[PDB]
């Protein structure tokens, strides 16, 4: 794979779980320290969710790094590398960053139940799609998977979107940036899926690992230092509980 074999065990995918980690935890450091001085109750819930955003990252690319949770998937002859903790990352980091979201419009606690349960899905049949053993499993589980973000980011697009709206123009337009983040970023994520060592193969796991990197950072660092820099997150929140 392209890359270079950092830790001399036949990985040149570390290079770029290496550089992750260091960009993950530099973004969780960042993200503390300005939380620190931070006094305003809804401005503390912000903080509190997004930190653990590139916080729980910082642990599994960590991991990955190491080499913890790493196994093999056989597909015929091909022996394909699987990262658990790639998966688990998502499972944890997906449901925060829609939580700021849901924030932010002010919706209740079923829509965002609604929200997070098929978010969960699509990282759970991604997961088994990563794990299927022929080419027709993977491609159906990729589909289901893919069907389920659409229905996230729809409604993001629409029913988050229209809530937002009247919280005022403060709180709608630092909604309608990140959106227009998401809408873009999350959908990259099964595409490079299905073009990578998972799918067709046109890419190896090097030049994957390394945008799965870019995209994470860009998801998770990016996405926090627009969110927690805007005026929106001093306004009235409502947790779910
Ligand atoms: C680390 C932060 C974010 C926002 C990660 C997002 C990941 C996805 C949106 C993954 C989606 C997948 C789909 C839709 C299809 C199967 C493979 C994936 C799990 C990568
Ligand atoms: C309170 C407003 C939100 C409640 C919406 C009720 C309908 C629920 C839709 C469920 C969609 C799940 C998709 C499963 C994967 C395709
Ligand atoms: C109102 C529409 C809501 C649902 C939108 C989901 C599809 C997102 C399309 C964005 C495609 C960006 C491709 C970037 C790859 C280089
Ligand atoms: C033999 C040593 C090869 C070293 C190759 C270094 C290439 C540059 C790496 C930059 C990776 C992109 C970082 C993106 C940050 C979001
Ligand atoms: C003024 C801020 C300085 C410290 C910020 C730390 C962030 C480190 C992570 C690298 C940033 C990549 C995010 C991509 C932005 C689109
Ligand atoms: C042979 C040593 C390689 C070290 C890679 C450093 C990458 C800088 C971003
Ligand atoms: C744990 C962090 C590992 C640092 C490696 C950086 C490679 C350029
Ligand atoms: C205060 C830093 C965030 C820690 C996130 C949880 C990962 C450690 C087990
Ligand atoms: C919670 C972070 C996990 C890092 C594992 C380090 C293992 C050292 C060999
Ligand atoms: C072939 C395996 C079928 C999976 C379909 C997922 C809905
Ligand atoms: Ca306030
Ligand atoms: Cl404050
Ligand atoms: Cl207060
Ligand atoms: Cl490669
Ligand atoms: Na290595």
């Amino acid at each position: 794979q392209a890359g270079y074999d950092l830790l001399g065990d036949g990985r040149p995918e570390t290079l770029w779980l290496g550089i992750g980690t260091l960009l993950m935890l530099i973004g969780t450091f960042y993200f503390l320290v300005r939380g620190w001085g931070v006094t305003d109750k809804d401005a503390r819930e912000y903080y509190a969710v997004t930190i653990l955003v590139p916080g729980i990252a910082s642990a599994a690319y960590l991991s990955m790094f190491f080499g913890i949770g790493l196994t093999e998937v056989t597909v015929g002859g091909e022996m394909l590398d699987i990262y658990y903790a790639r998966y688990a990352d998502w499972l944890f980091t997906t449901p925060l960053l829609l939580l700021d979201l849901a924030l932010l419009a002010k919706v209740d606690r079923v829509t965002i139940g609604t929200l997070v349960g098929v978010d969960a899905l699509m990282i759970v049949t991604g997961l088994i799609g990563a794990l299927s053993h022929t080419a027709i499993a993977r491609y159906s589980w990729w589909l289901f998977s893919t069907i389920c973000m659409i229905v996230v980011l729809y409604f993001l697009a629409t029913s988050l979107r229209s809530a937002a709206k009247e919280r005022g123009p403060e709180v709608a337009s630092t909604f309608n940036t990140l959106t227009a983040l998401v809408l873009v970023l999350w959908t990259a994520y099964p595409i490079l899926w299905i073009i990578g060592t998972e799918g067709a193969g046109v890419v190896g796991l090097g030049i994957e690992t390394l945008l799965f990197m870019v995209l994470d950072v860009t998801a998770k660092v990016g996405f926090g230092f627009i969110l927690l820099r805007s005026r929106a997150i001093l306004g009235d929140t409502e947790a779910p509980e």
